[PDB]
């Protein structure tokens, strides 16, 4: 399986900086979602899982076939709550009807981080809508529930080493879980992009509870909360180092953290030679909107 970026016809860097725009804009206006976190967390962990079914020994799944919008993949379990990221970026698909789904998607998650103070991420447009038999089969996405060891041959199917899942995973510095989407509660309730996820792993007093869905997760006295796959990074002895390492440096984080996400978004997609550079997008704070 092969999938050819094919840029959107006509459509170059300022087409995409004005659905940009737009996405950040309702992430301003919209602030009241989920009590007051807004949609940027719910718009990366969307990007995220649209690129989190991929598999490097066949190259099903991942972000380019816009594949989420077929009821398969919108259904799976491990998706539940996603709808509301969906559901966010409706109007802006009818604003940009020309941009495919996989673009739309993975600009959200990319969009999301920027608004959030988050790093640049740079961004390749190109995905292009492949049809509902394409739709990777449920069970592709990670259980939360598990080890160390569970995660790291996880992340394999990905591409990822070490320091590429423990990068990714500090985007749980957002948001907050949710028991009715995937049995745990909880987190709190930030949405500034921030190294917070280490330093939390490793500052707060974590007791090992079970929640009211009968799941254990590890809960400290401040009232933040860790899936038992978070906790597994400080468990481990090579994760733990890099825990410590984007603990005590933000930058290191921010820089490893960019090149992870554009790396899970783009997994599966093969650019040709001369596709357009990847984009860098303003901010609508560094464009004084
Ligand atoms: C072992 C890997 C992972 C596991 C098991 C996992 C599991 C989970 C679970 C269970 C939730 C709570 C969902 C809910 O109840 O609403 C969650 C939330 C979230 N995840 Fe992950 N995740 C993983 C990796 C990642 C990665 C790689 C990213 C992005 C780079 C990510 C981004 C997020 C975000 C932003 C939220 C907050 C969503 C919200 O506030 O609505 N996660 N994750
Ligand atoms: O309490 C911190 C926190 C916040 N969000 C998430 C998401 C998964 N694990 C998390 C942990």
């Amino acid at each position: 399986l092969v999938h050819v970026a094919s840029v959107e016809k006509g459509r170059s860097y300022e087409d995409f900086q004005k659905v940009y725009n737009a996405i950040a804009l309702k992430l301003r206006e919209d602030d009241e979602y989920d009590n007051y976190i807004g949609y940027g967390p719910v718009l990366v962990r969307l990007a995220w899982h649209i690129s989190g079914t991929w598999d490097k020994h066949d190259n099903t799944g991942g972000s380019y076939g816009g594949t989420y919008r077929f009821k398969k993949e919108f259904n799976d379990p491990s998706n539940a709550g996603l709808q509301n990221g969906f559901k966010f970026l409706e109007p802006i698909h009818k604003e940009f009807p020309w941009i495919s789904s996989g673009d739309l998607f993975s600009l959200g998650g990319v969009t999301a981080v920027q608004e959030m103070q988050g790093p640049k991420i740079p961004w390749r447009c190109g995905r292009v809508d492949t049809p509902e038999d394409t739709t990777p089969d449920n069970g592709r996405l990670p259980d939360a529930d598990k080890d160390a060891g569970y995660v790291r041959t996880f992340f394999q199917r990905l591409n990822m080493n070490d320091r590429e899942v423990v990068a990714l995973m500090g985007a749980h510095a957002l948001g907050k879980t949710h028991l009715k989407n995937s049995g745990y509660e909880g987190g709190g309730a930030n949405n500034v992009f921030t190294n917070e996820f280490y330093l939390n792993l490793l500052n707060e007093d974590w007791k090992l509870e079970k929640n009211d869905a009968n799941n254990e997760q590890w809960d400290s006295k401040s009232g933040y909360m860790m899936l038992p796959t978070d906790y597994s990074l400080i468990q481990d002895p090579k994760y733990l180092s890099i825990v410590k390492e984007y603990a005590n440096d933000q930058d290191k984080f921010f820089k490893d953290f960019s090149k992870a996400f554009e790396k899970l978004l783009e997994n599966g997609i093969t650019f040709p030679k001369d596709a357009p550079s990847p984009f860098i997008f303003k901010t609508l704070e560094e464009q004084g909107l």
